[PDB]
């Protein structure tokens, strides 16, 4: 049973404030926090913030934290349900908030309480984090997932012109996690020379995500890079390419436009047909095996397209966000064959894990992902083996809101032992191994 | 008693390499892992590193793990020693190093022991780590420090001709912990909108530690920027100016080079004497209360006549490295009037706290730091409190290997209730 629920606000990765919480029990202290998104969709489980803008810009958290210490803490502390009741206690969170997309005590409230609990939960029954998820899933051969590192930021992550907004690598010919992340972490490292001996040393710095933000604008210039990268550190036949567009960012006036960050000109503006011809490019050019959101998140028609054609990974962020409903559309018009996890984009760790089951039913592959804004929590990390989704785009291997998940996983594979199996090449359909 | 010591190789901030143990005692598991300095002194502790490379760019550290796993756990635990024992502990793992630098088994496969240690001996005082930090060092009047928060670099932790290598923005005026990251924060996005105002868009990225590198070249117009976004915010009587020069960085043949970023050209280098007159200016066109390595780390002369000639904080870095023996010289002969505590430069918990005490005990002040490669670990945000030292270089209010840092302080400031107080204006001399 919870004994006491105490919530405090403490800064993300990006410097605004985000949601804590503590949740005690006989067996201890259990601890939890929100991550924050930049590119959000507008389908996407609100997030409450004060709006008082005489106090971190209005970003402040002060509100969700009262109706978790106020109002949502009694009520599960009355419940004399147990943290092991994973379901029951989320049901009550979302009948109480009352709300569809959790608009009265905020995503950022209910969440931040439905991880602390999960932590609980997995204490109460003397099971790893990962391991009490798995059975919440209802899975048991756990898998590790192959990382998906966004070695360069673009769009709202980072200052520059560059349209698109993340250019990953992913290490599937490793020979484990471990090994896995430092393919990675090499790459990354040449990539910084790449970059600094080719724009010149003031262009190495980091985007929100820890990804290299240089001064360009072409898209396939960012995928020379990685490619070169890749390359130079000995990986061509080890490590692939991909990335996610995040066409929502860009769209105006049924045109995405690859150039948003500057001055509007309805001069530079391409049609999604267009749009879709230079992935065609990308894919054949590149060692790119997924996209997520190469359109608008309403662009369905595209989509449905797109997917219809290529025979990569198509990654749904904002065109399913993390929501049944969403996914229900995309899964019928087959808009997609991946989603991407996100668990403040549907508000509770019950709704995320049923969002994955729907995914994987349908054939669907699934990545589980950070927030540009994250925090030192490593939630996620446990998340991805439980749900055995053989995918976690997580940041580039800088900046420790990333690492602190990418060394969890790390030591999750150290705790499986012989038991550990990496997905590699598998990382759509893990199930098979 | 320890049951298991294990090391591990996790990655720092900055991808690369570095030492983690855990520690399990009938309490449980207990972890901590060791950050890694750039501008690291040349007097400090050792950090191992394998060599191989080929792996990591020859930045594994995968040896120092070993020099744990394979011989420090079986010694430790066979001495049947409480965890509570940390000067016995650490004492022990030194002569087992045998070296005065901890160059056989690495100061962070040493320094990754002792803070599991810590951290275990505190549950088993039943206290909270940054407590029996306290009782450690035999202090009980705990304060929470003045934030410094790195937001403009330069020298050699960023691209651009700016010399000086950090500029530091103290909330001393904040009315508690907490609302002195708001300050910061809030400074931090405000001087995010001016550099994206003046420089462009393109100028908005984030260094190793946080802070933002505009192309320029005056270190004044670096201290006009801080000083904007201070204004701008609001909070110019709350909000002071810290500088970390790194001198040894531009030090060149008895001169210094204020453009050693562009190529050598000794037709511009500078005497100690007109660097030092330099500081002066910024001191009194700035709200600049303090500064670090404003000289190469043996320039003693330029040191102390400095020191003797102002009013502000001069801290030593890589003229102290937090060496008992350095600390001494500077002590006796002045060189400055704070210290810079940086735990994995001495190599150990007793050793660190013994370097904290001898510097306040000569009306030193102290400010405990981060390096520019650090983890998610926040052992540092106890320990400035344990310590009481009234301030503490943690990064600026980006990138979670520093936000762990300060959002553990506000859980400390939280935990300690009524009975909490924030150095302030004090941060210099918080015992009072
Ligand atoms: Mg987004
Ligand atoms: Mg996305
Ligand atoms: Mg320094």
């Amino acid at each position: 049973s919870i004994e006491k629920i105490w919530a405090r606000e403490i800064l993300d990765s990006r410097g605004n404030p985000t949601v804590e919480v503590d949740l005690y029990t006989a067996k201890g202290l259990f601890r939890a926090a929100v991550p924050s998104g930049a590119s959000t969709g507008i389908y996407e489980a609100l997030e409450l913030r004060d709006g008082d803008k005489q106090r971190y810009l209005g970003k402040g958290v002060l509100k969700a934290v009262d109706h978790i210490n106020s109002t949502i803490a009694p009520a599960l502390i009355s419940s004399g349900l147990s943290v092991v009741e994973q379901e029951k206690l989320d049901n009550l969170m979302l009948e109480l908030d009352g709300t569809e997309n959790k608009s009265k005590f905020g995503a950022n409230a209910i969440l931040g309480v439905s991880l602390a609990v999960c932590k609980a939960g997995a204490a109460e029954r003397e099971l790893p984090l990962y391991r009490h998820i798995a059975q919440l899933a209802g899975n048991s051969d756990l898998i590790l997932p192959v990382p998906a590192f966004n070695v360069i930021n673009g769009g709202s992550h980072a200052g520059n012109k560059l349209a698109m907004q993340e250019f990953m690598i992913l290490p599937v010919g490793a020979e484990s996690f471990r090994d896995a992340m430092r393919l990675g972490a090499e790459v990354y490292h040449t990539l910084k020379g790449v970059i600094k001996d080719k724009y010149g040393k003031d262009a190495t710095n980091v985007g929100d995500e820890g990804g290299f933000a240089p001064n360009i604008l072409e898209n396939s210039e960012a995928l020379e890079l990685v490619k070169e990268a890749i390359d130079k550190a000995g990986y061509t036949e080890k490590i692939v390419i991909g990335m996610d567009v995040a066409a929502s960012e860009f769209y105006r006036d049924g045109k995405y436009d690859l150039d948003f960050k500057s001055p509007t000109d309805p001069s530079r503006y391409i049609t999604g047909d267009q749009l879709g011809a230079l992935y065609q490019d990308f894919v054949r050019d590149y060692p790119v095996v997924s996209i997520e959101d190469p359109f608008d998140q309403d662009d369905w028609a595209a989509w449905s397209k797109f997917t219809a054609n290529v025979g990569i990974q198509i990654v749904g962020d904002d065109l399913t966000v993390t929501n049944p409903k969403r996914i229900e559309r995309a899964v019928e018009e087959k808009a997609c064959n991946c989603l991407l996890l996100k668990v403040n984009q549907i508000g509770s760790v019950t709704e995320a894990i049923q969002a994955c089951k729907l995914a994987q039913e349908n054939g669907w592959g699934v990545m589980v992902s950070h927030r540009s804004g994250e925090t030192e929590d490593t939630f996620i990390a446990d998340l991805v083996v439980g749900l055995c989704t053989g995918q976690i785009k997580t940041g580039a291997p800088c900046r420790s809101e990333r690492l602190a998940k990418y060394n969890q996983l790390m030591r999750i594979e150290e705790e499986l032992g012989d038991e550990a199996r990496f997905a590699g090449h598998n990382f759509r359909n893990p199930s098979v191994l």
